[PDB]
C-alpha cells in the first residue's frame, strides 16, 4: 500500500503498473493514471467509480479473460451449471463471504435472464475492483 501523494508522483508505467491487479481492463487504469494528481484519496475512489459506470457485457468478458463436502460438491456443480449456461465463469466478490452465502447467491443467480445476470456479475466486479483498488493506494 502506497502513499497518494507517492502515487500522485508515479511514472505513467509505474501508476499504471500498480493499478493493473485491481482489473484487466487497461483503460480503466488508464484513464486513472492520467488524471494525476488526485486532491485525495477520497476523490480517486470517486474518479475510479466514475470510471467503471459504463462498463457493459464486452468489459466483464474481457475482465474475465482468465470439513463440509456437500458444500463443496454444490458450489462445484453450481459452477458448472453456471458456466453451462451463461458461458463465463461466476464470478462474486467473494471476501467477507461464507461459503453457504457463495452457494445461496450462486442458485439465486441460476434463475437470472442473460441481460440480468450481466448486470450483477459487473455490479460484482465493480466491488472487487474498488476493494483491490483501496487496498493499493493509501491517503
Amino acid at each position: 500500500m502506497i502513499a497518494l501523494s507517492q502515487f500522485n508522483s508515479l511514472s505513467k508505467d509505474e501508476a499504471a503498473g500498480l493499478l493493473a491487479p485491481c482489473v484487466a481492463l487497461p483503460a480503466w487504469g488508464e484513464t486513472l493514471v492520467s488524471l494525476r494528481p488526485f486532491a485525495s484519496r477520497h476523490a480517486l475512489l470517486q474518479t475510479a467509480r466514475e470510471a467503471m459506470a459504463n462498463w457493459g457485457e464486452d468489459e466483464l468478458n474481457a475482465a474475465l479473460s482468465a470439513e463440509n463436502e456437500r458444500l463443496a460438491q454444490a458450489l462445484r456443480e453450481g459452477n458448472a451449471r453456471y458456466e453451462a449456461r451463461f458461458g463465463r465463469v461466476f464470478l462474486i466478490r467473494a471476501k467477507g463471504r461464507s461459503g453457504e452465502e457463495i452457494l445461496q447467491a450462486l442458485t439465486r443467480r441460476l434463475q437470472h435472464t442473460a441481460d440480468e445476470e450481466v448486470a450483477e456479475a459487473l455490479a460484482q466486479l465493480r466491488e472487487i475492483t474498488m476493494l483491490r483498488l483501496e487496498g493499493a493506494i493509501g491517503e
